[PDB]
């Protein structure tokens, strides 16, 4: 009936919005791929090279607001205690090549070497997760993690968001994490983008992630990263369909609602 007719709406928008998303991870994987093969091929300068490598990665890609490159201890060159404390290089207080560059706007870019302690704290953040998942999910399991949202702290500022976690493998083993952070600001965009095209805007549009937390909901701001609302009011029929943000992840789905007339 017309509740088809929602669906097959439904389903266009979820192709987009997994277009988004895939377009950043095959982006995130061309420049894994970059890093395989500065460290596959050595030669010196290389930890400045893959630092500035990866600030004109994440500056070629404005839907991105943020890029972490994590290497095991000593995995990169095997001279983590010849880059102590040279942030400039990526390397964090103990050598470690744990380099973040931040986007908090398109072409503004900020550097940091997260220390240990950011990438070993295992208490738990807001969404119930450990606040370091962003990279111990693809080093315990060998595999892309696809995070839920979370709200992580980046130069004093609170920001909300979810990311793309590559491994870097070499013979089976996690050598190092590739990462592209998306602002959840951005997905609320989507949300209200696809709440303008549907039907010319008299119903609304979320993005309700694999568990149940809202990625984005065009009617309020202040509910994003939390469970979407499981009932539903009348006069507007909830239709959703669901997409796949990374290969073989759990779904995602684009949640529509939208009046009967």
């Amino acid at each position: 009936s017309a509740r088809q007719r929602l669906q097959a709406h439904a389903e266009t928008q979820a192709l987009r919005i997994q277009r988004y998303f895939m377009d950043a991870y095959q982006y995130g994987n061309g420049f894994a791929r970059l890093v395989q093969v500065l460290k596959d091929r050595g030669g010196s300068d290389l930890r400045a090279e893959l630092t500035r490598q990866a600030r004109a990665s994440l500056a070629g890609n404005p839907d991105v607001i943020g890029l972490y490159l994590v290497f095991q201890p000593n995995a990169l060159d095997q001279q983590d205690s010849h880059y102590l404390g040279q942030d400039a290089m990526g390397s964090n207080e103990s050598g470690r090549f744990s380099l973040y560059w931040s986007q908090p706007s398109p072409g503004t870019l900020e550097l940091e070497a997260m220390p240990e302690t950011m990438l070993g704290d295992t208490s738990i953040g807001s969404n119930g997760a450990a606040k370091n998942r962003w990279l111990t999910c693809p080093q315990d399991t060998a595999r892309t993690c696809m995070l839920e949202p979370y709200l992580d702290e980046v130069n004093g500022r609170q920001v909300l968001m979810t990311s793309i976690a590559l491994p870097l493998l070499e013979h089976g083993k996690v050598v190092g994490v590739v990462g592209l952070d998306i602002g959840l600001a951005n997905l609320q965009q989507l949300s209200v983008n696809g709440r303008r095209d549907l039907f010319d805007g008299q119903g609304q549009v979320s993005i309700a992630t694999a568990a149940g937390l809202l990625a984005g909901n065009s009617r309020d701001d202040s509910v994003l990263g939390k469970p979407m609302d499981k009932s539903v009011a009348d006069g507007l029929l909830r239709v959703a369909h669901p997409f796949t943000p990374i290969p073989d992840t759990a779904p995602w789905q684009v949640v529509l609602e939208l009046p009967e007339s």
